[PDB]
């Protein structure tokens, strides 16, 4: 095993343990010290203000099992610390006859037991699980724990009648899946059902939806309440939030509903971040983000999706979430986005990014798999004096469009997200930035044209804007990770409406993904305006490559090429002439961007461990 | 619900939880504090000379589950101190994805890891579990921990590959069960196997048995053997040590084989106690003791028995046990008897006397199930001179004979079992002694003669030495727990060799047990006697009647009279005449035995739980 990164990769599966651990690991975002993670879990902002992020992890392996959550800290989502006790950095874990199986995702009550911060999760037991087997009742089950310690360590109710699990009969018949909390305040639901209470006698303060699916008969997201305000053991179910069909797709915007929903959560939002009006605010937007499984041929087979809602109240006292447009929070390899509240009026999201390694050929030579996407800010996006020639704009896919009174101009509403500021902030100011000078794409352009800076390693980030005729049929955009004979291209093509990353060149190394990524972009043409502009950021963190286009578009992937100067950057141009030009301006490279994890040294490896032969016959978890 | 023990029990089944607490609770010997107990386990002499038990228990409930082990320790096997830690007087307990199902039965290693006493116990994990179950490898492992702080708490290893669970592979397909696992040394086998450890690579000091038995084809013993000498991961499979058939039964004397093996032991006796020679001590025996399941029509289908064996030598190098005679260890309701060697060349026995409300009808009432036997010193029991005309002498079902040189006198061998004199001293000591005239029982005894001194109160020892004719038809022997309403009678026949405990009368309250028990008990009739006698002691504790005979026959039962004044003794009577005299001597009452539990309150009680309904949905434990 030859680590030469100036030669051609040799025949990498005979690297031992993680001694491939820093070679294309992120270092300016959120990940796990070491082994498995997936997804982001118990997410709230602490009475210190500080966030407090957990998530699914499996130590010293690197497939799936005995899932625990992993937690650690930051005051800004950008500086993190690893919780350190008993069990390193986990907290909670598989322990009682409930959840032996596994503690599967959970969400935090802020004022839960005794006053403590509560999570609600996925308790889980013996049995087949998952929306393509046949599960029963009781093996995913809803517990309860709280913390007196600001989340270094949690307390779970007792096993037992009227303790945990808190949550275990179906709400249907032949569920694909029963998991996930989503617990959350909502003083608008609250003001739609007060007149119904008399139905349900359902009257506290909180509501928690859980995700899964009936089968053969597409997802479902199931809401309770609670039945009494300052009572955490009694959730009554009211019915289906949101009901889809098997494998329905509301288009090309939209992915596909699939078969069985995860990881959904339920939120309110307005221009400025999260609303807590009752409905009043005639800016505000009600939404669900979801993941769906088995309605795509790759990515894992999963969509990140969201859809903006409108509630009607049913005669039985429960709420149904009638879909009024449809969208993807992410077009590459994520999944699980999380949201929670944060001080300011905010509703803050994150996920996980997947590796590309699907055949797990080089995995134990990483020593870990996965990290988080950034933090995102979520807000309804409002774009004023919209042209009503804006191709497809009344298809109205994953956006809402408003007339003016004279039908002259259109409001475009869609969801927004945007990284947060304080990341941003920290990246540019410990990186070396460079401003770089606008661009003319035409006929005298290169397939390729590097930056006259250029990043030094694989952390940095590029922003541009690109700006276009309205009838171009130019592409641009950028190539990052970069030598002559590997690199990842991201282009925009106008006229298809595709925004791809081209990965046939992105590394030597065979065996990891190579598939062309692809999201779909609506640029809404403004009245007056003989262009259109593509606003394009992308952060470059070891293997991760994160876009996000116009607050808008975000598209995850991964990128792994072998050699030491594959880290270049710079401009692509196809079909630019002297009459089809492509103007890209607000050029910046952010070169370093920041430590994520100061405390922890390069490489955090503790070895791999084989569960051994029982983990074959207890058949819960592959065992490495 | 009226506790009024002056008057006929009203509907008991209305009372509470633990209000019938006290009324039928033994106070002379090991039981748990409250709820759910049944085998012995984990027992082992400490460095300090006291004695460790451990026993199978289920805190808060009245039926079997989450199984753990509970624990307490005694200078005198007599007077006992609870465990007191973070989980009570628990000190293992269901906690890894191996065990989760139940900590059942083990045994120790004295000397295990990092020199710290070890124990080797049964780890359960899902799936049907049982032999009548389709049962599969994984569910029935064997695992080790080991205590720091002299049984305090025990710590377990890890799970996996070379670590916990230490043995999980079936060593033959379609086992019944797979349990119990008795770690043992042997000097014996060690100089038996000496010439064959080329074939097998097993030379450690310590061997272990693993209880079972192969679908349709009998019960099996499995011999296991430490690899090497100082470590503890690795036991081989050397072969089924006790081979025996599809309820086979060696004769009255013997119950039956039954399908399947539960709490295994192996051990080496002579005269005066544990014998540790390699073979060399002509006057020392081999003895197995096991239960066997599915055997018996009742006693919960479950016979604990015992054998002499005779080892052979296998050319694979394993050890072939031949049952040489076989023997019934306790002929009432007692089961999982377990051995373990004490200072002095002994070897101490002790077993579960389970309750007689099989139909659970006031087990919530009383708040507890479950209590040991009294503690027993092993050894071989050897009869000089006796007559080669006691009746069915040769037939050798559970004993040995050895003729003398000249054919007129026999030496009789079989398994001597007695109460720990540390037992006798203390309750002897602590009693009021009477010491009763002896009795001719003839024409003018009465069915019924009451002792001319009385018990006080539900705890007493009875001792006697009934001398019959040799060719008598007269009954004898010892009412106990006795009114004029409510009584139980232990009867001695010599003519059928069958003592039997009569519980028709025992009780007023209709839903307990009220069959008769019997034991076979041979007197061996000596050279020059014109008599034959039965030494019969008599333990009553509460509920427990346990009988001692000759030093050989045991028969634990229960009786649960209602009356407050249900606590008479005295001698029976039956077809005793001026010619057919039953000659009784050596009478002794012993009134009050001792409080074995001193630092307990009388009701130690904490209530009863539900497990709720995931009881039914997980199915592995009833709830309660
Ligand atoms: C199979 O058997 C299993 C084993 O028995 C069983 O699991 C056990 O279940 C029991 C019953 O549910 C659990 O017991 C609960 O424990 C909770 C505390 O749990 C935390 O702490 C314990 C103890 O921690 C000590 O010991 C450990 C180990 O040594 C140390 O590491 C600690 O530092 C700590 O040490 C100190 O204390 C020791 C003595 O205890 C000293 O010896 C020592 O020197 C130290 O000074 C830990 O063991 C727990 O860890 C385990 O669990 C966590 C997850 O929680 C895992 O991550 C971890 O790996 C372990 O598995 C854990 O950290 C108790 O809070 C709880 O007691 C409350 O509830 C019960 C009712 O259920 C009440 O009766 C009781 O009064 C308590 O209720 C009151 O308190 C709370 C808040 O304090 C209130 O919300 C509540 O309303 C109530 O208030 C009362 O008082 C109020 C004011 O005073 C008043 O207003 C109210 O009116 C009211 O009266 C309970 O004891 C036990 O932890 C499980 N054990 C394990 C190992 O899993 C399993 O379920 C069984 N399975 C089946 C299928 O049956
Ligand atoms: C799913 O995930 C699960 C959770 O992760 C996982 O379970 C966990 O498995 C891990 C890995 O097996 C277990 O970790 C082991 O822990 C053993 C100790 O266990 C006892 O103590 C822990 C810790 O106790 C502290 O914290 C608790 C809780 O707060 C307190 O109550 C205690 O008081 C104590 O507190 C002090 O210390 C804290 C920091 O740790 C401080 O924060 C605190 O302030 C205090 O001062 C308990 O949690 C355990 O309880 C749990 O388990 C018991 C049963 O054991 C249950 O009854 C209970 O309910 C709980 O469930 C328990 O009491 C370690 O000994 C062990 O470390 C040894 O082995 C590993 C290898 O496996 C080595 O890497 C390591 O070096 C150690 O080996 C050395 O030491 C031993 C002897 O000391 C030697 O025999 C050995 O050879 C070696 O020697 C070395 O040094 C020699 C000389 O120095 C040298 O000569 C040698 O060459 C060599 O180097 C390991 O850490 C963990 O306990 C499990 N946790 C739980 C909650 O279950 C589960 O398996 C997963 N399942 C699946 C399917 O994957
Ligand atoms: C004395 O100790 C007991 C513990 O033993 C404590 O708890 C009680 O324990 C018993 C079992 O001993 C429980 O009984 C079972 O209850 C089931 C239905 O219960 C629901 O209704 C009652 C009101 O009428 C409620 O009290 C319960 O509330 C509690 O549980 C809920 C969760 O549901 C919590 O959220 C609450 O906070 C409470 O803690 C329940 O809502 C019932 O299904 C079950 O029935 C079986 O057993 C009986 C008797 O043998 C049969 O008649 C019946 O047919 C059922 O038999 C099943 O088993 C057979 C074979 O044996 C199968 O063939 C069938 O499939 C069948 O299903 C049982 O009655 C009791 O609920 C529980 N009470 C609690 C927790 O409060 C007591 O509290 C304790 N007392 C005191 C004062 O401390
Ligand atoms: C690097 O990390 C790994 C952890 O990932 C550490 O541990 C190793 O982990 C791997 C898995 O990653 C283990 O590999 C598996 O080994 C099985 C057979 O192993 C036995 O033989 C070898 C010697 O050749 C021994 O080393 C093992 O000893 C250990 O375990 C025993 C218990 O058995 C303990 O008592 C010891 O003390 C040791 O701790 C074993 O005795 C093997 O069955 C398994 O095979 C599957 O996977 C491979 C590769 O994918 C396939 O080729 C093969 O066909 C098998 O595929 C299964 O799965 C497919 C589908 O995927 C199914 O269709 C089939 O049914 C099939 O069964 C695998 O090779 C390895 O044993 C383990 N080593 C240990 C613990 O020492 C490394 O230690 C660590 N390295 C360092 C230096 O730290
Ligand atoms: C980068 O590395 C490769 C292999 O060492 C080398 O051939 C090439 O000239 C270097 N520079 C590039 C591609 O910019
Ligand atoms: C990282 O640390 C692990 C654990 O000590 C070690 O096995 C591995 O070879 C190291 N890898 C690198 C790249 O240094
Ligand atoms: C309420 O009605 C909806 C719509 O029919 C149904 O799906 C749901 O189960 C009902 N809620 C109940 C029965 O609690
Ligand atoms: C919105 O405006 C467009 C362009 O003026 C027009 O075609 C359409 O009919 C309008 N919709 C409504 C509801 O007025
Ligand atoms: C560098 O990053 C840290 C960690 O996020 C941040 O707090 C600090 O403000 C940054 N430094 C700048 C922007 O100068
Ligand atoms: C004992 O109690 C019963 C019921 O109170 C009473 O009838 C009887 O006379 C008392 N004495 C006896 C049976 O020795
Ligand atoms: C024993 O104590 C328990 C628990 O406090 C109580 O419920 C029960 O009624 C008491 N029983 C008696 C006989 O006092
Ligand atoms: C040794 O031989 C016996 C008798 O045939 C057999 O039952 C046992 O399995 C053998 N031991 C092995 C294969 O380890
Ligand atoms: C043992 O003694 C009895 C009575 O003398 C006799 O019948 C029998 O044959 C003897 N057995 C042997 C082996 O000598
Ligand atoms: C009474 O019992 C205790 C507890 O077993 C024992 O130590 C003591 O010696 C006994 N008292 C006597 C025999 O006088
Ligand atoms: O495969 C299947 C499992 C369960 C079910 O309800 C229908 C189909
Ligand atoms: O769906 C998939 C999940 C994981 C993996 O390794 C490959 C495919
Ligand atoms: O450079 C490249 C070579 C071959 C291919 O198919 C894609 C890219
Ligand atoms: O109108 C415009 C068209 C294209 C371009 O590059 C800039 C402006
Ligand atoms: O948080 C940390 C995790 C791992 C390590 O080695 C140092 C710090
Ligand atoms: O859970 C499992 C682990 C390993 C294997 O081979 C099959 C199932
Ligand atoms: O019932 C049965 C289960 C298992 C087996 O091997 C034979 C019979
Ligand atoms: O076999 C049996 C075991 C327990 C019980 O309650 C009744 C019968
Ligand atoms: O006293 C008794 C009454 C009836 C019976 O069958 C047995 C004893
Ligand atoms: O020989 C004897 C027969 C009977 C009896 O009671 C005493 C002596
Ligand atoms: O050992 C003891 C158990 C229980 C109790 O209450 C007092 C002492
Ligand atoms: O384990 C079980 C508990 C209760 C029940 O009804 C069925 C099974």
């Amino acid at each position: 095993c030859s680590l030469d990164q100036t030669v051609a990769p040799g025949n990498l599966t005979l690297c031992g343990n993680a001694t491939l651990f820093t070679t294309f690991r992120p270092k300016a975002r959120f990940i796990a010290p070491e082994g498995w993670m997936n997804d982001p879990m118990g997410l709230y902002q602490r009475a210190d203000g500080s966030i407090h992020a957990g998530y699914q992890s499996h130590p010293k392996h690197i497939q799936w099992g005995n899932i625990s959550q992993g937690a650690a800290y930051s005051s800004d989502f950008t500086s993190w610390t690893d919780f350190n006790g008993s069990e390193g950095y986990k907290t909670i874990w598989p322990s009682q006859i409930y959840d032996i199986r596994g503690v599967f995702d959970g969400s935090i009550i802020k004022e839960g037991i005794d006053g403590y911060p509560t999570i609600l999760y996925t308790s889980t037991s013996f049995g087949p699980l998952g929306a393509t087997l046949n599960e029963a009742e009781g093996t995913e089950t809803q517990s309860l724990a709280y913390t007196t310690d600001d989340g270094a360590s949690w307390i779970k109710l007792g096993y037992g009648a009227g303790q945990n699990p808190v949550i275990y009969e179906w709400p249907e018949t032949n569920l694909t899946g029963f998991r996930d909390p989503y617990v959350f305040q909502s003083p608008r639901l609250e003001a739609l059902l007060a007149n119904t209470t008399s139905i349900t006698n359902a009257t506290g303060d909180h509501f928690a939806t859980i995700s899964g699916g009936v089968h053969g008969d597409g997802a479902r997201l199931f809401l309770y309440r609670q039945h009494t305000t300052g009572e955490f053991i009694k959730w009554t179910y009211l019915g289906p939030l949101v009901t889809t069909g098997y494998k329905e797709s509301y288009g090309e915007w939209s992915g596909n509903y699939g078969i069985n929903f995860e990881t959904a959560g339920v939120t309110r939002l307005n221009p400025a971040g999260a609303a807590w009006d009752n409905g009043s605010d005639t800016t505000a937007v009600d939404f669900v983000t979801f993941g769906t499984e088995q309605g795509r041929a790759d990515h894992q087979n999963h969509w990140p999706l969201w859809a903006a809602v409108d509630y009607e109240v049913r005669d039985n006292g429960s709420i149904e979430a009638v879909i009024a447009y449809s969208g993807v929070q992410d077009w590459g390899r994520s999944y699980a986005y999380a949201s929670f509240p944060v001080e300011g009026y905010r509703q803050v999201s994150v996920g996980w990014i997947y590796e590309d390694d699907d055949n797990v050929i080089l995995a134990k030579q990483f020593g870990y798999q996965g990290a988080f996407t950034l933090f995102r800010d979520l807000f309804v996006k409002v774009v004023e004096n919209v042209s009503p020639s804006t191709p497809g704009l009344f298809e109205q896919a994953s956006w809402s469009t408003k007339n003016s009174t004279d039908g002259m101009s259109v409001t475009v509403t869609t969801l927004g997200q945007r990284v947060v500021p304080e990341t941003l902030a920290a990246y540019k100011g410990n990186s070396t930035v460079s401003t770089l000078a606008p661009v003319m794409l035409n006929e005298s352009a290169a397939a390729y044209t590097p930056f006259s800076s250029q990043p030094t390693d694989r952390f940095y980030a590029l922003t541009g804007s690109f700006e276009f005729g309205l009838n171009t049929t130019a592409k641009a955009g950028f190539r990052v990770l970069a030598s002559e004979e590997e690199y990842t291209d991201i282009w925009f093509d106008p006229a298809s409406e595709n925004l791809t990353v081209v990965r046939t060149a992105s590394s030597l190394i065979k065996s990891f993904g190579n598939d062309t990524e692809l999201a779909k972009v609506k640029l809404y043409e403004i009245v007056g305006a003989e262009s259109k502009t593509l606003n394009l950021t992308v952060f470059v963190d070891g293997s991760v490559i994160e876009i996000y286009a116009n607050d808008e578009v975000a598209l995850s992937t991964r990128a792994y090429p072998w050699l030491a100067n594959s880290t270049g950057a710079g401009l692509l141009a196809d079909g630019t002439t002297a009459g089809d030009v492509v103007g890209v301006s607000g050029l910046e490279l952010w070169d370093g961007l920041v430590d994520a994890w100061p405390a922890r040294p390069a490489n955090t490896s503790q070895g791999l461990v084989w569960d051994g032969p029982t983990a074959a016959m207890y058949g819960l978890f592959a065992g490495y």
